[PDB]
Formats: structure tokens, sequence, C-alpha cells
């Protein structure tokens, strides 16, 4: 289940404290943590972001009612951070992987992790 990609396969390595997987046409979310509601609206934002990356650095990344700021933005991947904590988001061919990380975790942590589980499902073919 989408649910269990959530679940186990990100909060349960214990770096990523908050996640979702949405639709990459923006449509809807299938899986998300406890407490991290993504509207229609910010997915939708999102998705839109990964067809045009660098127009990111001027919105930021808006996602449960919080704005980052952008530190990467290409047509695979969009990272941003808020103090010591962030955020990567990661587009398969059918879904983004949204994962939130604390100030614990080395940003390079959360992004392999997301990554990895990106590229597993595209190799699944998702």
């Amino acid at each position: 289940s989408w649910q269990a990609y959530v679940d186990t396969s990100l909060l349960g390595t214990g770096k990523i404290d908050r996640a979702a997987i949405v639709s990459r046409a923006g449509d809807s979310v299938w899986a998300a943590s406890a407490g991290f509601n993504l509207s229609p609206q910010e997915i939708q934002g999102l998705a839109a972001g990964f067809q045009d990356p660098p127009s990111m650095f001027g919105t930021g990344i808006i996602l449960a009612g919080q704005k980052y700021i952008t530190i990467r933005a290409e047509g695979r991947s969009i990272y941003g951070k808020l103090q010591k904590e962030g955020i990567i988001c990661v587009a398969t061919k059918l879904c983004i992987l949204v994962s939130h990380y604390p100030e614990t975790t080395l940003p390079g942590e959360a992004a392999k992790i997301t990554e990895a589980l990106a590229d597993y499902l595209v190799g699944v073919g998702y």
C-alpha cells in the first residue's frame, strides 16, 4: 500500500519525520503521515513546479501551510529549507515523494533516502 511507503520506508528510517506521496499530475494525494495535510492547491503548485523548476526559487515551496526556502530545483528534485529543518520532493513517473526532516538529520541523508525510494519506484514502473 502507498501508506506503507510513507510509514515503513520513510518514517521508519528515523531520519524523515513527516512524509507524503502525491500524483505527478497534481490531482490527488495517495498517502500521507499524521498531521501532514497537503491541499489540492499545494500539490497542484508543486506539480507545476517540476514543469518549470527555476520558478520555484521565486515562489518558494509551500506545503502543509508552510513556506520553505528553495535550495534546489530541477526536473526531478525540489529541495527546501526552513531554519535547520527541510523538505525533499522527488518526482517519479507517476508520483512525487515529499519528505520532511528535522534538525538532527543531514540534508544529504534525507535526500539520499528519498531519491533512492524514487529510483526504486521508477525501476518498478511508477
